[PDB]
């Protein structure tokens, strides 16, 4: 009968509470190197049961959005190490979210103007990425038509994830999260709509899943599976992705990742809603941690614990606006209101400046 | 090559950092029930790798000091549960320190004026406990002459610790620490000076250690050994205790507790100093966590990590005066100065009112 403040063993990691900070792209790293301002932003949120970092680009070609950080250079790794240490000195745990955008990119953000890469040469209809124009301004821009990866290029990409996991382990991260949730290369392999491949990487369920499962095994060699998670979005159809088989692939990956001993599966929820029985099935097929995310508040999060369908619940926008979110839940204190207009880009304002509760005792 | 901000697996508990909050009696619980003021005090220090609580009395007769909390009633357990939840909502881990004062007590603090209990009927020469006089004032007062426990009373005491561990597990504590360090019944059994027993609880090393090892096994049945620690003070001779064999008993207990799979041994240091080779021997005899405490600062704590003689270091007085101690170490920021005159008794002043660093961004 766990509450929100009942510690959870997530793989081999002890969490103090079940109020997780969702991965949140904030685009505050113009040079893609995290710095003192990240140390502050993540430090302020160190009370989270776990922090899952903003999506971080594993390579130059991995990028669809400028001002987002990387984990492919020595200078990036040292910046992240500064952030990780600061999360640790404030008592928290942080997982790095490993990102490849796939076809949700554009030649303008790509290095040397390279074409975006994907399972199949299909443009994401109506999708925008975020671009810095030649004149130094920046903005949303349509994604271009990608090239299909050659069957022989797939290992190089798996190696990019492996090497991002190696920099993560060295920088001190508690865990890694494979992003397969949205505007990402592994979800493109997974869905029928975006994957029209005829090599062993397309066709069947087992073929569509092979590339994502290799990425997972690659990062689990570095962290151990008991320190790896994955984010999935079955039933979602964002950035022009469509899928005919979201339930069967969810069941297959759950069984596959369950054998592997993965720490957790993390679902970003539909609200094209889940079928009845879906949550109960996931709980039976996967014995590790199940994290759900999508418009939760304290009572709805409790209900999923009571249901025995989640072990923990992640929160996005409320953690943007409340650095001491878990404490606000404990007290039933009113939440600060998020300001969508500073979600992305800029610097301290709408970032490190939403305030903590005043308990009447704490002094700075 | 761990630093102070390198996570540590302490038994089956993940710690974010190696800066531990030492157990600190503060005597702020007049009715012995923790309340909102403890929620605040321990919450403010939730960034500690682990918090070890003020010594808590396992029973009415366990007490030598008034205004210190207990863990023998339903109302005490609920107060502690409030504190533990608040530590969890601020992202920390807390261990309850289980206390029996033994002969460091007095009929005035005892219930119904009962004699203090001990291994042997020997007064602690020159020792003072803290007493509430009939007129409602309170102060230091000489300890009285205890009675020797009957051989048949020892299990009742072991059961008191077991039942305090059961209330601890139910209240949500991450771990328990057996206090055997100072002004406590298990250290009195251990030392030659205080233990002149001729039953199986005195004479040999193996007899002097039997009662303390039963307390440990009793609390390990409730928590699992991988969630239990013990605090020891070899070489110390406080509150009139003397010991002829501190090194041999330390080596014996280390081997005994090592077989048992205990999470950690926690030493409160001499400065009658340690023999050369003592730290290196402990490291070889005991494979779990070794915590040392006694006038540490950041650099001396680092040196013990570099030595491979400690896994973590605890801090007392600096955690009284600095709720964000680990962050101060990270930055090399100046520490607040402790005020010894509000170490004990009173309420918020010298308790919840030493301030955090101001980073220029955090707002209340
Ligand atoms: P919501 O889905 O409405 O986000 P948007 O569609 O505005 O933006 C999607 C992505 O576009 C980027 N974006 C969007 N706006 C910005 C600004 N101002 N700076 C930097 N980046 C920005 C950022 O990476 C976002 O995650
Ligand atoms: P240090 O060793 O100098 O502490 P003291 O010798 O003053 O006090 C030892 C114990 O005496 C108690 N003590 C000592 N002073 C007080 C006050 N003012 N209130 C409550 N309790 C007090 C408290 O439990 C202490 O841990
Ligand atoms: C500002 C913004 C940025 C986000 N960035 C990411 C991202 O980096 N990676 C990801 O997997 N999801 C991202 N998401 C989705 C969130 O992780 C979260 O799932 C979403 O906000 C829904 O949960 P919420 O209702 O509690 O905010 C983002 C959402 C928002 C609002
Ligand atoms: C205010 C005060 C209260 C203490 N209370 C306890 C106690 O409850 N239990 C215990 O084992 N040690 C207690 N100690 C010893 C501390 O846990 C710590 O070992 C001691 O202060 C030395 O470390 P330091 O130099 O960093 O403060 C106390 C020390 C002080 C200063």
């Amino acid at each position: 009968n766990p509450g929100l403040f009942t510690p959870l063993q997530l793989g081999s990691l002890s969490l103090p509470n079940r109020v997780i900070m969702a991965p949140l792209t904030r685009s505050r790293t113009p040079d893609s190197v995290p710095g003192r301002l990240q140390q502050i932003y993540y430090g302020q949120r160190a009370s989270a049961g776990l922090i899952i970092s903003e999506a971080t680009n594993i390579s130059p070609t991995a990028r669809g959005y400028v001002y987002t950080p990387g984990i492919w250079t020595d200078a990036q790794e040292a910046g992240w190490k500064g952030v990780v240490e600061a999360v640790h000195a404030k008592g928290g745990r942080i997982a790095l979210q490993l990102w490849h955008v796939g076809r949700v990119s554009h030649e303008l953000v790509q290095p040397d103007g390279q074409q975006p890469v994907a399972p199949s040469a299909l443009k994401a209809e109506g999708a925008e990425c975020f671009v810095e124009f030649e004149d130094g301004t920046a903005g949303l821009h349509p994604t271009s038509t990608p090239r299909a990866l050659e069957t022989d290029e797939i290992p190089g990409i798996v190696e990019d994830y492996r090497q991002a996991a190696q920099r993560a382990k060295r920088a001190g991260f508690d865990m890694v999260e494979v992003h397969a949730a949205a505007a990402c290369l592994p979800n493109q392999f997974l869905a029928t709509g975006t994957n029209r491949r005829t090599d062993q990487y397309g066709g069947s369920i087992e073929n569509r899943a092979r590339f994502p499962l290799e990425v997972v095994d690659a990062v689990a060699e570095v962290f151990g599976p008991e320190r790896v998670g994955i984010r999935l979005t079955p039933f979602l159809e964002l950035f022009g992705l469509t899928d005919d088989e979201p339930e069967a692939m969810a069941f297959y990956l759950a069984g596959e990742l369950d054998r592997r001993g993965l720490a957790y599966l993390h679902f970003n929820e539909p609200d094209i809603t889940y079928p009845e029985g879906f949550r109960e099935q996931m709980r039976q097929r996967f014995k590790g941690g199940l994290i759900y995310c999508g418009n939760y508040d304290a009572g709805r999060a409790q209900a999923r614990l009571d249901d025995n369908t989640a072990d923990a619940v992640a929160f996005g926008r409320p953690f943007i606006a409340n650095p001491d979110l878990p404490e606000r839940f404990r007290l039933g204190a009113a939440l600060n209101e998020p300001d969508p207009s500073t979600f992305y880009g800029g610097a301290e304002v709408g970032y490190t400046d939403y305030p903590f509760l005043d308990n009447g005792h704490d002094r700075l």
